[PDB]
């Protein structure tokens, strides 16, 4: 196995996947690494199994159809993995915890949002459709762009949104377009 966490790239108290060489901090994995379960398979492995059991699940889909899906176990897993892929980028630190807004010439967003809030919401089964999760994720970046205006810091929103959107197209097999 790897000797660093796949998500944050630090050593520490690591749980090792039994079916691949990845390792994780307890709360870096999503869902948090399960108490018992020998063997244990990480989220990467669980997602790969879905694809292998239903190869046709990789044919292209329309985003509008994916968003209306109910959050059954496979869609719950897919959103957890997508959230994890965002946390894998170090620039997610800016969006992880609860923000506050006091900048001359700007007003804070009406509906603040952050990664750890989305994480709790997924854990508590608060989303009934994929749309709920995707809306909250896109709201993080939209709030950031609106608040920071012309400050160059706005670019961090664009950057982390791009990681989100590329991973959303990959995980949910969104039909490729120009
Ligand atoms: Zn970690
Ligand atoms: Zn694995
Ligand atoms: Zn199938």
């Amino acid at each position: 196995n790897s000797n660093i966490c796949e998500v944050c790239n630090k050593w520490g108290r690591l749980f090792c996947c039994d079916t691949c060489p990845r390792s994780f901090h307890e709360h870096c994995h999503i869902p948090s690494v399960e108490a018992n379960k020998n063997p244990w398979s990480c989220i990467f492995c669980r997602i790969k199994t879905i694809q292998e059991r239903c190869p046709e699940s990789q044919s292209g889909h329309q985003e509008s159809e994916v968003l209306m899906r109910q959050m059954l176990p496979e869609e719950q897993l897919k959103c957890e993995f997508l959230l994890l892929k965002v946390y894998c980028d170090s620039k997610s630190c800016f969006f992880a915890s609860e923000p506050y807004y006091n900048r001359e010439g700007s007003q804070g967003p009406q509906k603040p949002m952050w990664l750890n809030k989305v994480k709790t919401s997924l854990n508590e089964q608060m989303y009934t459709r994929v749309e709920g999760f995707v809306q909250d994720m896109r709201l993080i970046f939209h709030n950031h762009k609106e608040f920071y205006r012309e400050d160059k810091f706005t670019r961090l929103g664009i950057q982390v949104q791009d990681i989100f959107e590329k991973n959303f197209r990959n995980i949910f097999a969104i039909q490729e377009t120009s």
